């Protein structure tokens, strides 16, 4: 028997108490190191995804068999984790949205979202956005929950509405309702302008798993995992925990090589440091255990 | 007709006045970042694409496919600038070599480099490395050599050897000469132990270009880039100059989310911002050049 | 000093007594056979790769990945024959439609064509076509101009319209000549109807080079490369001309492997006839250049 | 919970009164003709992976990447039939032979086969074949079985050896039997040199449940389903059963296209006829039930 953290997800937002935290990740690294600070789910970001395989913005460019890669190996560096996946708008139709619904399941994916907005998609906290309208949405919706059904997988199928810009508050929560009719199992309305708002849905679609996207610096304010907790959300999500850092650290770092002529990295970080945060050693088990010997002495110095 | 930055290296090669330093970027973010800083050379480490890639340890998991994908991204996100890959051995045989070579090339690397080990590699400053004979490795020297000059390319082959741990100062230098022979461009002494024995190589290899692979805390004693210059060599790397500071920012940033329960990104890091890191600006004169509207208005709140 | 087939093709296409018959293949088998017929050009079908590589219909589930990996593969089978690389609607807007014929051109295609339709495209003889307005569609023709310009490429862009079946004859030629005005470098009028149709099309833009496609037993009268050639076409393409009777083939040679229990291929299929097809003589030499023994014996008996 | 043709397999193979009937396809045509044929079983050859996704031969050119993706959507085209997929060496050490093993088994992929070959492989009908020692072997067998174990998938681990042309029969046995002591499930002695040794090699490695190759016009005389069936295999594979006939017709093709300058393809042969051979209705009816009306009035010209 395969198992999924589909599963084990499920169950938990299935419990109304369990709440689920997760910070951003985009590549093998922000990954291992989130693993390593001891959170228990993480959040593959669409636009980490196109700045990292890319080098591009969040503006459609990742397509399916970019996202679906990063997704898995996200996923298998730690089995149980359970992975909340970006999956854009489906990168197309039925059809499609059912390849990567089955695709994101054999990926061991715990769950993922499908927004509203038409394929060549664009960040949520981004200005002139365009939709799709109802029907088409619903219609990506049924196909993901139809396709889970179909493999019997328990991937956890989250609708994400972009329309509150575009359209007002109350047509977003119609898209809510109408994608909870479709048989999804959380909500996602993307860049809540408000605490009166992230109440406001709350109540309005009360007893319904809701995800707060906690981007920082756009069109949300600032809410803290505890709070959202406390005001009745599910899951938090902050796509950019890793991909932030990240940037301002090379940044310094490259301006810091460039006057100097060399990066005077902090002793600590020695190759074998740097590679055990990617499960040196644990690969070297692996060898070692089926019967090879090429890291018989070790690894050092 | 099209360009690549080959020809420009591979100029610049020639005039022995020119002295290339190339940071190490491993996916689209750092490379973007490492451009903005004003470089004129990039280097893509093999480490580096494994542990973003895949969350791996560097032990030849990343395969030509993630190899190449990687490269080819990376050396056309500013066609004009040189890029140096790492490609670790080739891939296969000479059959491999070659399609290496070639795709690499049609990717536009501008140059590459292939060493001495098995396939089935590891990293140049651990323990215990395992390597081919020197018949086998020439052979992959001269299908490079060969591949790119009946594609009519100009693409720059990299000799490497990883054989002095092992095999003794005497052997290492016989490799590059070999190597020399057989038609690279530039010798790689992959972990020279000492200043003692930088000097030596360059005279040693007098006439033909070097590269010092300046990984700081494993083999080789800190050496900046105006100091290997006057030692005589011709390009200098640092594979982990984005890698180690965005390990350490992210395990940070981490450790403080969990404490926090809101990531506190600098105002600074709005998503406009960090997109902007990655094109943003460009991507948006392409559609409206086509003539697109998607973007109208622009994007900021 | 590196080539491409595509400014072979943009010159023949620069003089009207040129004429160009390029055959459908679909992956790299059809490549190869196809090549050893004596044929000067390819035409990589997108329904084909979608049968070979997907093992779906031509639905648009291809992505960008599935048709640049397939089109670089089969054009440097010969590097010096030119294919003609189906590319679907371009995969998204102006951004992705750079970025396809941005890799199109490093891959060495010849030509692409781009069309008319919405991103979840179906083969043009099936009914139900759904397409975008004509402003939409221009601007996609010039994202490939202008992408094709940037870098300095020579890749043909090829204009199609599936238009005839919806918006009729007339609506047709407006978006036809819309392209032709947009910098396109050949018409293609997908499923024609009427043989004088084909001739009314050639006379309504004179002197610009048009495409037959020539799909069998859908919406197009069959017509030869002798009367396509005496029409005025510029290039024929077959779509099916390998597909259709591989299927065919394989379907009387699994029903007698499924009575007989043994396949009783003819006595000349050996493995190495099978081999030599793909270049096994040719790689069997790189190998030798280099060279190994890796080959040294040969390969029979 | 998602369902591995694996599993059926495994317990097929317990049985000791199945035996299984698999013909080779390369991509998805070959898939789906296969299919409609009526068989049980598909087998992905390495070779014909090599052909098609590369142009390329049998020597080593496709990576996990590559096979690991065919191999994928071969499985899932029909997901209740067991998939019998190629896996070279195992990409390098345990460390890729696990990944190839997990990789594997996500995709749905009922079977796999390891050799004794060095990571540049050749076709085991071609000469000049280079192996690896059997140690290094036992150790790529024992990664794919912990590997298997790790993720508790019930992934089908075939050993192969090579070592019959260069090594000798004996040693051939010796290789395949360390290898089924490390775990392994199936045997597969490759290119068998006649018809009284495909008898030997069953007795020899009784208990143990065996695959023939069998490939046509190498080293193989030439031996039936029903044939082997009788002496005691328990899979039979034919890796260019789809691959040898499309190369026959499609010679043929093309000298048709240049003495008439049209295929000439049959009445039959619509573009809704292919499509459908590649499940075009199927395809059709997802997008129906999910409430998209794509093909309203469906698909066939007016
Ligand atoms: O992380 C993402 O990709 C995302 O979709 O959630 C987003 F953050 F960019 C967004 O659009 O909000
Ligand atoms: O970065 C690399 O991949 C490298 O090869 O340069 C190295 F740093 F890992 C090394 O092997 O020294
Ligand atoms: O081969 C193709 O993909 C094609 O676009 O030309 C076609 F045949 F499918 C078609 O749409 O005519
Ligand atoms: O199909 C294959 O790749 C194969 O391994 O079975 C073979 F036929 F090439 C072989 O090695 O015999
Ligand atoms: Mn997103
Ligand atoms: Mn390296
Ligand atoms: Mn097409
Ligand atoms: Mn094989």
């Amino acid at each position: 028997p395969m198992v999924t953290a589909a599963t084990s997800l499920r169950r938990a937002l299935e419990n109304p108490d369990s709440f689920i935290v997760a910070p951003g990740v985009y590549d093998g690294l922000s990954a291992r190191v989130a693993l390593s600070a001891g959170f228990d789910a993480l959040y593959m970001t669409g636009a980490g995804t196109a700045a990292s395989v890319h080098g591009q913005a969040d503006l459609g460019i990742c397509t399916l068999n970019d996202m679906r890669a990063n997704a898995e190996m996200i996923s298998n560096i730690s089995p149980s984790t359970p992975v909340i996946a970006d999956a854009d708008t489906g990168y197309g139709g039925p059809i499609m949205v059912a390849r990567t619904t089955e695709q994101y399941s054999r990926s061991g994916v715990a769950a993922f979202h499908i927004e509203d907005q038409v394929q060549t998609k664009r960040c949520g906290h981004l200005a002139g956005k365009i939709l799709v309208d109802t029907d088409t949405y619903v219609t990506r919706i049924r196909a993901a929950v139809q396709a889970r059904q179909r493999i019997g997988s328990d991937i956890v199928v989250i609708a994400r509405t972009d329309s509150l810009q575009t359209h007002g508050y109350e047509e977003s929560v119609a898209r809510l309702r109408a994608a909870r009719d479709a048989g999804a199992d959380v909500g996602f309305l993307e860049g809540i302008t408000s605490r009166e708002m992230a109440r406001q849905v709350i109540q309005d679609l009360a007893g319904w798993p809701l995800l707060l996207n906690m981007v920082e610096h756009g069109a949300t304010p600032s809410i803290s995992a505890a709070e959202a907790k406390e005001m009745g959300f599910r899951i938090i999500i902050f796509p950019f925990a890793a991909l932030g850092p990240a940037v301002a650290a090379m940044r310094e770092a490259m301006e810091k090589l460039k006057r100097d002529g060399i990066p005077g990295l902090d002793k600590e970080m020695t190759p074998q440091m740097l590679f055990r945060v990617c499960g040196l050693d644990e690969s070297m088990k692996v060898d070692a255990q089926a019967g090879g010997a090429a890291f018989d002495g070790g690894v050092d110095l």
